[PDB]
């Protein structure tokens, strides 16, 4: 199938991405994990997202996401992601093409234990994927929670 | 890696499942689509789930959904899903080991315009995985939309 015009200005994003990342929150200490993000499409104005985490040494698998990225010309964007942890997010926000980012905040965080707002950012910096999740809980403001870097497979 | 004990009762599901479906609804007459379904896992208390529909001759892509099941040892199962429509569900239910069945019913369908409810039902009927989808809208009660019957691959 061929790139739909909506999906085509995020065509760099496309393919397997793979490196490792680093979590830390006021509640907990630096811990490190490998990552694997895949962006795809089959003609439609929607980009599939899957992701998986895994322990470095083992490295037995940790967490795992699967989603739909749904871009539009006016530079705005919507994104729904399910997590094995048992959340679902519907994130609204924008993509600029010069910089080659996407910037989301949560709109609806669904079946959330203590989770409030969650903001994901995927930018291409220096030809690698820089992906960050900021978090808020019932006790702590939005802040940098994770930060992963990834390379083109 | 080993089938979490919490998950072991549902092992009939693990693997890829090909078939066809059909929609009828009061506003859309009969139709028919190709359709795959695969459940996997990864040594967690979770079965991963992906599903994609095509056009029978084309078979050009139609829709994908993905997510995650959490069975409990108590009967309850709680599912999450993101759909290429651009729409998430929370599903919560109660499965069944020798009726071999997983009945679900939306506890939250985010990012919907006009959907109000969705249930799903995943069940083995004489060897093939039958999938029944039902929906209510602003204007329609909780009735059938999608039926599909899939053969283990
Ligand atoms: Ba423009
Ligand atoms: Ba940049
Ligand atoms: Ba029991
Ligand atoms: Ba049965």
């Amino acid at each position: 199938p061929p790139v739909h015009p909506f999906v085509a200005p995020l065509s760099y994003l496309l393919g397997t991405w793979r490196g490792q990342g680093e979590g830390e929150y006021p509640t907990i200490p630096s811990f490190r994990y490998g990552e694997e993000i895949r962006f795809s499409h089959s003609g439609k104005p929607v980009i599939a997202y899957t992701q998986k985490t895994w322990k470095l040494e083992s490295g037995a698998p940790l967490l795992a996401e699967s989603g739909y990225f749904r871009p539009r010309p006016d530079g705005s964007i919507e994104v729904v992601i399910a997590c094995s942890t048992g959340l679902v997010e519907v994130q609204k926000g924008t993509y600029n093409v010069d910089e080659q980012s996407i910037k989301l905040k949560s709109d609806l965080v669904g079946n959330a234990s203590k989770v409030k707002e969650i903001s994901r950012e995927f930018e291409l910096v220096d030809g690698k994927l820089s992906y960050v999740v900021r978090l808020s809980t019932t006790t702590n403001p939005l802040q940098p929670l994770l930060k992963a870097i990834l390379d083109k497979l």
